[PDB]
């Protein structure tokens, strides 16, 4: 009942923030099922074309994820990549990742989701979905979110120019065939290629890879990613992963872009969310949300 779930999730458009949608479990232990078989059909290195959307992190602020489709258009009007982190900090980490699922589910060759390090259970045990789950629905239910995550692809190329994840390089890619062979489902390790990928930042201070202030992964600079991109024949990084005032945000002469789309984020930041748009002609422009 993939339309019902949707018009029920839609319903509290428009209203204040904070209204909740209570899907049944059944309900949603189908989203998880059916999102899952699908995440495992498709690579976990997407090869995608413009015209797309692509949308950073959102952190369960559910009423801002129906800001973004209101800008941007909700499905199938237009087509979306988001970069990861869809719960833990909001309050509504379940509602957001529902209406995700179930978009991915419904237009399963023009809507795409990318893991961020919040789709791991040792991080969103911490920061909050644990305990949603656990209050809202129990404790099995948020184990079944976690093998639908283990299943999530990792990393997308847009028109062979655009290399799009949520965090960033690390000095273990080489070629984009270990991506390829990156075995799912798994957890993220605790170093590594994956925990890389998932984990890393930019920094205008660091020359090469650095000491990463989360404890982990690295930081990389400027010349890392023009590196990167004349290796493998790149026009630009999409990531998402920090916080960034303007909701987007370029690094490296404008060979990388952060991406953040989840405004006043956890109340704590003024910051606006962006959204890119890049269309046929591999041209990029932003949607900007204030808060
Ligand atoms: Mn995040
Ligand atoms: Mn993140």
């Amino acid at each position: 009942n993939l339309d019902s779930i949707i018009g029920r999730l839609l319903e509290v458009q428009g209203s204040r923030p904070g209204k909740n949608v209570q899907l049944t479990e059944n309900e949603i232990r189908g989203l998880c099922l059916k999102s899952r078989e699908i995440f495992l059909s498709q690579p976990i290195l997407l090869e995608l074309e413009a015209p797309l959307k692509i949308c950073g992190d959102i952190h369960g602020q559910y009423y801002d994820l129906l800001r973004l489709f209101e800008y941007g258009g909700f499905p199938p009007e237009s087509n979306y990549l988001f970069l990861g982190d869809y719960v833990d900090r909001g309050k509504q980490s379940l509602e957001t990742i529902c209406l995700l699922l179930a978009y991915k589910i419904k237009y399963p060759e023009n809507f795409f989701l990318l893991r961020g390090n919040h789709e791991c259970a040792s991080i969103n045990r911490i920061y909050g979905f644990y305990d949603e789950c656990k209050r809202r629905y129990n404790i099995k239910l948020w184990k079944t979110f976690t093998d639908c995550f283990n299943c999530l692809p990792i990393a997308a190329i847009v028109d062979e120019k655009i290399f799009c994840c949520h965090g960033g390089l690390s000095p273990d890619l080489q070629s984009m065939e270990q991506i390829r062979r990156i075995m799912r489902p798994t957890d993220v390790p605790d170093q590594g290629l994956l925990c890389d990928l998932l984990w890393s930042d930019p920094d205008k201070d660091v020359q090469g890879w650095g000491e990463n202030d989360r404890g982990v992964s690295f930081t990389f600079g400027a010349e890392v990613v023009a590196k990167f991109l004349h290796k493998h024949d790149l026009d630009l990084i999409c990531r998402a992963h920090q916080v960034v005032e303007d909701g987007y945000e370029f690094f490296a002469k404008r060979q990388l872009v952060t991406l953040f789309s989840a405004p006043n984020y956890c109340g704590e930041f003024d910051n606006a969310g962006a959204m890119m748009s890049v269309d046929e002609t591999l041209m990029c422009s932003f949607q900007i949300l204030k808060p």
